[PDB]
């Protein structure tokens, strides 16, 4: 370490603190449960907007691995409301598995299942149980995991939308032109990352061989070998739809994939992941990093130069991972830089607030929600987690 990474780290720690945790407390729904599902760009409310599942669980997540890292007991009591209101409204009492999103009261508004949902359900729980030692949430984890292998599994890899009853049926990811992706690499990265934290938490053979799996379908046929870049939406066999790199993707997996590595059996497959890992972080950097900011995206040679929230968050974590790993300066400069860049353009200075979703590539704000079905406190309460987890 150093006196910069030290500094680093107080600051985000800090900013968890006083900043992330404070707003996220204040979207408890005390009325029905759960936490309020919207919140508009002028700061306002919607009590009655639906709730997405997957926001549900990345609060549950976010609460749990507050108490773990920082031993709050408020983020506890946070996160058991959150738990609760999966439990009671989005577990399914027939078939299992997690509603895709229901009303602000718990009615059930999208009933099918999909493994994107399953998956976030499982980090969530498992984290959960580490807080609590809720054995209620490690049966509901250990079901969705049984569920997502005996029934969404084929050969290569999860078919990722069934109705509620696990019938399969179509996914509802689209490409850009309306073409439904049968595969996507987002689905099999919370796959991966919801079970490297189950296999962390419940060492058990079977989860080990799933995690070995996914990591091997990571290996094998998500990456584009030497390019840097993973597949992002495919058909049913891995084959892109559109020659498309997602650079927050692609940094988010360098350095889960990484993680993943470290519980390894298999040294060969492990001093693969490890080079992968490493060579995903040199290409983002040279790519993608412009000096301050990662950029988002590029389909075919169209480039979205625009500076999204959790790309960002992302950045940090997986260039500091790459400074972990390799001691080379030019990664830890990046992390820094990119935090900086956050600081300045993303986090939000209106009182009651959080951080922006994005501003457009001359940094100005764009009109987007603060809180929404997809925008949670797991990505950047996670980067400030992790900082704080690796530096001692």
């Amino acid at each position: 370490g150093s006196m910069d990474i030290t500094m680093f780290k107080e600051d985000l720690k800090s900013h968890l603190e006083e900043k992330i945790i404070p707003f996220w407390q204040s979207l408890k729904d005390d009325e029905f449960g759960g936490y309020y599902g919207y919140m508009d760009f002028n700061l306002n409310i919607d009590r009655k907007a639906q709730k997405g599942c997957v926001l549900n669980s990345r609060i549950l997540w976010f609460f749990s691995a507050c108490y773990n890292v920082l031993k709050s007991e408020k983020c506890k009591e946070m996160a058991f409301h959150a738990f609760e209101f999966l439990k009671n409204k989005f577990w399914d009492k027939e078939y299992e598995g997690l509603f895709w999103s229901v009303s602000h009261k718990g009615v059930p508004v999208d009933v099918t299942k999909h493994v994107y949902v399953q998956a976030f359900g499982i980090y969530g729980l498992s984290e959960y149980y580490e807080a609590s030692g809720d054995e209620e949430a490690l049966h509901m984890a250990k079901r969705l995991f049984e569920i997502l292998e005996t029934k969404c599994k084929r050969e290569n890899g999860y078919t990722e939308q069934f109705e509620r009853n696990w019938q399969e049926k179509e996914n509802r990811f689209l490409s850009e032109n309306g073409v439904i992706a049968s595969k996507t690499m987002n689905t099999h990265l919370h796959v991966l990352e919801s079970y490297t934290n189950l296999y962390r938490l419940l060492k058990l053979d079977d989860v080990y061989e799933a995690l070995e799996w996914i990591v091997r379908l990571f290996v094998d046929k998500i990456y584009k070998k030497g390019t840097g870049h993973f597949k992002v939406l495919c058909d049913d066999n891995w084959n892109e739809l559109i020659k498309a790199v997602s650079y927050g993707h692609d940094i988010e997996a360098s350095w889960l994939l990484d993680q993943a590595a470290k519980y390894l059996k298999d040294e060969k497959l492990k001093e693969e992941v490890e080079k992968l890992a490493l060579e995903v972080a040199q290409i983002t950097l040279k790519e993608a990093f412009d000096g301050q900011s990662l950029i988002n995206e590029m389909i075919e040679d169209r480039i979205d130069r625009s500076k999204i929230w959790w790309v960002e968050a992302e950045t940090v974590v997986g260039f500091f991972n790459a400074y972990q790993k390799t001691k080379e300066e030019i990664y830890l400069d990046a992390a820094i830089k990119t935090w900086e860049f956050i600081k300045e353009h993303l986090v939000d200075r209106r009182k009651n607030s959080e951080w922006l979703w994005k501003v457009n590539e001359d940094l100005e704000a764009v009109n987007m929600p603060i809180v929404e079905q997809w925008k949670c406190p797991y990505h950047n309460g996670r980067m400030c987690l992790e900082i704080i987890k690796r530096v001692d």
